[PDB]
């Protein structure tokens, strides 16, 4: 699988039948269909003693790893039952700033979707979550094109070290922190993975405050390589996959 005409996102069924099974992301968020939902409990969020470990070029888009041994960097509240530890985040993004995000508000396309991933310590380690309807949490965050996002220019200057496919880097002293908006007011419903295999153990959680990031950092971001060292130069952008259907779910909103 990839996101290219033979390999991309309508052709994942095939390896990955649950591509349209019944709890599917990323999802359209219609804001007038949207249930304020008044027993939704504020986020918790304390990252304040996050421990980032690196960097890598997975050939999909690049992740930045967390020390997870350890409640260390951790949500909680919101629509939430228990602790879930941070082990990862990753971005999508496209060719342009008129599409990148998964999510849509309304049908409005982002420049960018960051994901904050989560697993219940419940279940003890990260591949027994992902075996479990609430084994997840993914904290979803809009980046639109305006001023640069001074907390994400450490992650922008890394990227040449890892332009292809297979690539890490060492990545410490990275605080999450300097990514989140001002406001926590979200979205939630229950969905999946948004790349295969696509498990349906999330609890989906958009913010409605975007983050705004210049040009310059965006652009830097589709200067990467979806292919691996030696081999011909496949751009990795438009590493987003579309919008599927609710089908009955609802979507809650916490404002």
């Amino acid at each position: 699988w990839g996101y290219g005409k033979h390999n991309g996102p309508e052709h994942w069924h095939k390896d990955f039948p649950i591509a349209k099974g019944e709890r599917q992301s990323p999802v359209d968020i219609d804001t007038h269909t949207a249930k304020y939902d008044p027993s939704l409990k504020p986020l918790s969020v304390s990252y304040d003693q996050a421990t980032s470990l690196r960097i890598l070029n997975n050939g999909h888009a690049f992740n930045v790893e967390f020390d997870d041994s350890q409640d260390k960097a951790v949500l909680k509240g919101g629509p939430l039952d228990g602790t879930y530890r941070l082990i990862q985040f990753c971005f999508h993004w496209g060719s342009l700033d008129g599409q990148g995000s998964e999510h849509t508000v309304d049908k409005k396309k982002y420049a960018a979707e960051l994901h904050l991933v989560h697993w219940n310590t419940k279940y003890g380690d990260f591949g027994k979550a992902v075996q479990q309807p609430d084994g997840l949490a993914v904290l979803g965050i809009f980046l639109k094109v305006g001023s640069a996002k001074p907390g994400l220019q450490k992650v922008v200057d890394v990227l040449d070290s890892i332009k292809t496919k297979g690539k890490s880097a060492d990545f410490t002293n990275f605080d999450p922190r300097g990514l989140l908006p001002e406001s926590l007011d979200y979205w939630t419903y229950p969905g999946s993975l948004t790349t295969p295999p696509l498990l349906e153990c999330v609890t989906w959680i958009v913010l409605k405050e975007p983050i705004s990031v210049s040009s310059e950092q965006v652009l830097k971001f589709r200067k990467l390589n979806f292919n691996g060292e030696g081999e011909p130069e496949e751009l990795m952008v438009d590493n987003w996959r579309p919008a599927q259907p609710l089908k009955n779910r609802q979507i809650k909103a916490s404002f």
